[PDB]
């Protein structure tokens, strides 16, 4: 469908959009900071295909806690105005706090890649439960297959990237190989293509269990591994995954959108 007049400022060629920073990768892929997009311009888009956004956390034991402080925020600051549902994995389904949600947003409690997902949103973005929103997440980030710069790692050079080092670990990377070093949590897309990346991290793993070999980074290893040879189609920037008590607040985050909490 066609987008309807909008007044919004004229985009500037001959102007770079940040000078600080890489908003593009050499695959061509947007790296989302704040500056980069229109927001106006892209609800429309996603607003016009009548998008639903799933958001999957795992919440279990101690960390049932976090539930209601990364609902409340999510409510203020994720996806605002298109549809959400929200999938907790919890091995207390009583303990889910009943949180207050918008209209047009719903929350499923599975008690602890089905195929229920497909049927049920577009897009799936999935993360842990000890975080708040303190800044605007929204469609700006949705595409076929994201991940997100550790924050911790933005600024390094590849070789002090703490990818499996070992070549006898599935999610092995040498050290002239890597792009970026992405956070084993915040990542997403398009239902099928987080199904096939949770199916080639499940086998991967699986394959490192019988040979005997853990990775050194678990999971992350193995996302970054995926990452490395299926190159996402936008790359989120730190700060859509901050931790401020550890990393304070640079310069070249204007926003901090989705932090640890204390
Ligand atoms: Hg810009
Ligand atoms: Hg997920
Ligand atoms: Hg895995
Ligand atoms: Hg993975």
């Amino acid at each position: 469908v066609s987008l309807p007049r909008m007044v919004y400022p004229q985009p500037k060629v001959l102007t770079p959009c940040r000078k600080d920073v890489l908003v593009v990768t050499p695959w061509l892929a947007p790296i989302v900071w704040e500056g980069t997009f229109n927001i106006d311009i892209l609800n429309e888009q996603f607003r016009l295909q009548n998008t639903t956004i799933g958001l999957t956390v795992f919440a279990i034991k101690k960390y049932v806690a976090f539930l209601k402080l990364f609902l409340e925020t999510a409510e203020k600051h994720f996806m605002v105005g298109h549809r959400v549902h929200y999938y907790v994995f919890t091995d207390q389904p009583a303990a889910v706090p009943r949180v207050t949600l918008g209209t047009g947003r719903q929350l499923s409690v599975l008690e602890v890649c089905e195929r229920r997902f497909l049927s049920e949103v577009d897009y799936l973005v999935c993360v842990d439960v000890d975080m708040e929103f303190r800044d605007h997440v929204g469609v700006e980030i949705l595409t076929p297959l994201f991940g997100t710069l550790h924050p911790s790692f933005y600024g390094s050079s590849r070789e002090a990237f703490t990818y499996e080092r070992r070549p006898q670990s599935q999610a092995y990377i040498p050290k002239d190989e890597g792009d970026f070093y992405y956070m084993g949590t915040f990542f997403g897309g398009s239902v099928q293509e987080v199904q096939r990346l949770t199916r080639a991290c499940h086998q991967a793993m699986m394959v490192d269990q019988a040979n005997g070999i853990e990775a050194v980074w678990h999971d992350e290893s193995h996302l970054n591994k995926y990452l490395l040879r299926h190159k996402p189609t936008k790359v989120l920037s730190p700060e859509y995954l901050w931790d401020q008590q550890l990393l304070g607040w640079p310069a070249v985050l204007r926003k901090l959108r989705f932090t640890a909490v204390p």
